[PDB]
């Protein structure tokens, strides 16, 4: 009897085949002819873009102890490159042929294929991925469309990147949607490069609900009056947030978009752009679009007849090229059938941590948890773990599987509430699911064991990558111990922000929104940073026109255009002129922490950050119940 049988091999059974080796489980894995999109994109020439997520986020531990030197972006090239690494690896493992039905019993699945071939297997796991309508518009993506209108009904990266491909030929961009919340990708931090993902320190949830809420909301909820964020200068991103019925911030079920601000794209590829474009470093700054016009919002109920194919905003109707719906992303699950009769339904709330699905024996689900910000890899290299040790170690089985209806119940109660399931609800802060997966594993740390100030950094500040989890016990990885030392080196140990915990603990909800924007330059969606990068984006769109083999006439003016921009921006011509902290408050508490780094913390002595600092030591809202 095969003891596991792994159904798709992309990216996401990449770390869980490494472990099945490690342990010399038996498993066969069963993967399409076909492959993926990846294969789509490569085939036709399209892996000309880059991942919206960081290196550290993006690739696999034992990727990363081999090949980290910096931070950067990695190319849809790259990952591609380290899929195909992968998967020559494991190749003379994977059986070709597409799986139709599972079938599963008290003790083991019937799995039927295309071909006809059936496998009986104790274990199942599915790493099939999802299919997405947006991908056949960017694998078909037509770059001979010039000067046409598009409409958007909703934005992900997706769409941005479609966006980024079409502003460079004057295609014009309306966004008839209810919101988004966007993220610019890198930030600068009293002068260094941070990925949005170094910031967001999520254990400091474990202090209190409240405090973590005041780090992170602010740039999402419309808090701050500060007329310098996209937010109150293009006040239709906003978004509803009704539905949200949870304590736990960001919120699950909360999706945003990663992008380049332009001057962050400036610093890095200014010097050498025709070559950062070619490569796939493609400016995609939305704020810029909103700020140039070269993108405007509408609100969601504007007058357009799919029929004619007409947008009419202001006294101008509006020819369009292309509506463009919105992004829907489904499981790609076979048939499987309870007991072999019953159709399984799935619906990501009903599994326990998007892994373990309910009324199934030994199916367990890879790849289907997405992270908020950073790559999949934390989620999948996590979630690879978790399954490991539920199919080598009945013991965890047992342990888990034995209160798992109640488990779910006390997961969805803390993340969900009371709310009606969404299309969403895959989507979970990182830093939150790796810990999770961390403390039901048990390769988690104890707060309680931080000795020194520098331990509180590492144990709060220093992200929830998983490669975090695998520099000791049952999962290590050799070389995370190197790994972990030069990330700290080349980021101050994450002193900058443990100290913005210290500098919000006792303001309020507003307090905190505007101090998060009292900087020169706030993290996310700055407006005072794009007015003089207009030289600049002549010269990437020009650049751009080069790479591309492109020729479009600028002389050429669509009139019809400049009105309607004049229209969307209204309240931002208005609210805009009244521009004109932070800065002081990190400068300060990095020195004072980069000083007591090795100081003992009950050694402590009875301003009041002290206090705080050791109280670190036995945080109050540590509980999980759903562990
Ligand atoms: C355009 C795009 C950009 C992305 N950018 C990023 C990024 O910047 N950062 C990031 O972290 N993530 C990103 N992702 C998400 C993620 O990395 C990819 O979705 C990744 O391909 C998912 O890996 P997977 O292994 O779960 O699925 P896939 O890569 O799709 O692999 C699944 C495999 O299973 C096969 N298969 C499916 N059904 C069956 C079946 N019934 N029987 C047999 N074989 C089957 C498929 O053919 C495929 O070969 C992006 C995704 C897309 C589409
Ligand atoms: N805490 C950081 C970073 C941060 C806030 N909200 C976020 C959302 C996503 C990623 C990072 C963040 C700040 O206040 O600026
Ligand atoms: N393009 C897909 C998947 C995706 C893009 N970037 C990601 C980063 C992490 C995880 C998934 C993704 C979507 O947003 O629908």
């Amino acid at each position: 009897m095969l003891e596991v049988c792994i159904i798709g091999f992309g990216f996401s059974a990449i770390p869980l085949v490494r472990e099945l080796a490690r342990t010399q489980t038996e498993f066969q894995i069963i993967s399409a002819e076909s492959g993926s999109v990846w294969d789509r994109l490569s085939e036709s020439g399209r892996l000309d873009f880059s991942l919206v997520s960081s290196f550290q986020t993006s690739f696999y531990s034992f990727d990363l102890v081999r090949d980290y030197e910096k931070d950067y972006y990695p190319t849809a090239k790259q990952f591609y490159e380290m899929h195909e690494r992968w998967r020559s690896v494991y190749e003379e493992k994977i059986i070709r042929d597409f799986v139709t039905k599972i079938e599963n019993f008290k003790d083991y699945s019937l799995i039927s294929t295309r071909s006809g071939k059936t496998y009986e297997a104790k274990h199942v796991v599915l790493a099939t991925g999802f299919d997405r309508l947006m991908n056949t518009f960017l694998s078909n993506f037509d770059n001979h469309v010039s000067n046409k209108t598009f409409v958007f009904d909703t934005m992900g990266d997706s769409a941005n990147l479609l966006i980024a491909k079409l502003i460079p030929n004057n295609n014009k961009i309306i966004l008839r949607t209810n919101g988004f919340t966007a993220f610019d990708q890198e930030v600068q931090v009293l002068g260094k490069p941070f990925t949005l993902d170094q910031l967001e320190s999520p254990n400091f949830r474990y202090v209190s609900s409240e405090l973590y809420d005041r780090l992170m909301m602010s740039p999402i909820y419309p808090r701050t009056v500060n007329p310098a964020v996209s937010y109150n200068q293009f006040p239709l991103i906003r978004r509803d947030f009704s539905w949200v019925d949870s304590k736990s911030s960001p919120p699950n079920g909360l999706i945003a978009i990663k992008y380049w601000p332009i001057d962050q794209y400036y610093y890095h590829f200014n010097d050498d752009l025709e070559n950062y474009i070619s490569k796939g470093y493609l400016l995609n700054d939305i704020a810029m679009w909103l700020h140039t016009g070269k993108v405007i919002l509408v609100p969601s109920d504007t007058p357009i007849n799919f029929d004619k194919k007409t947008i009419t905003y202001a006294g101008i109707e509006r020819s369009f090229h292309q509506y463009v719906k919105g992004d829907a992303e489904q499981p790609r699950l076979p048939t499987i059938l309870i007991n072999g009769e019953t159709p399984f339904e799935y619906l990501y709330r009903d599994t326990f941590m998007g892994v373990i699905p309910q009324r199934l024996n030994n199916i367990y689900f890879l790849g289907y948890t997405r992270p908020f910000t950073g790559g999949l890899a934390n989620i999948t290299e996590m979630q690879s773990l978790f399954i490991h040790k539920l199919i080598t170690q009945p013991q965890f089985h047992q342990k888990i599987h034995q209160n798992l209806s109640k488990r779910i119940t006390a997961y969805n109660q803390h993340y969900y509430g009371a709310a009606k399931p969404r299309k969403h609800d895959h989507t979970v802060p990182f830093g939150f699911y790796t810990e999770d997966i961390a403390r039901l594993i048990g390769i988690h740390y104890q707060p309680n064991e931080c000795r020194s100030v520098r331990d509180l950094l590492f144990y709060y500040a220093f992200p929830n990558n998983a490669f975090k989890y695998r520099l000791k016990g049952e999962y290590a990885v050799d070389g995370v111990d190197e790994l972990i030392q030069k990330v700290n080196d080349k980021h101050d140990h994450y002193a900058q922000v443990f100290v913005q915990a210290l500098s919000i603990r006792n303001m309020n909800s507003d307090e905190a929104a505007e101090w998060d924007h009292s900087a020169r330059r706030f993290a996310f969606n700055d407006m005072r940073h794009k007015e003089g990068y207009r030289a600049f984006l002549d010269t990437y769109l020009k650049a751009y026109r080069q790479v591309e083999n492109i020729s479009v006439d600028d002389t050429v003016v669509d009139e019809e255009w400049n009105f309607m921009v004049k229209e969307a921006c209204q309240v931002r011509d208005k609210v805009a002129p009244n521009i004109e902290s932070k800065d002081e408050d990190v400068n300060k508490g990095i020195r004072l922490i980069l000083s007591i780094l090795d100081s003992d913390i009950s050694s402590l002595p009875d301003a009041q950050s002290i206090e705080f600092i050791r109280r670190l030591l036995q945080p109050k809202n540590y509980e999980l119940l759903f562990i």
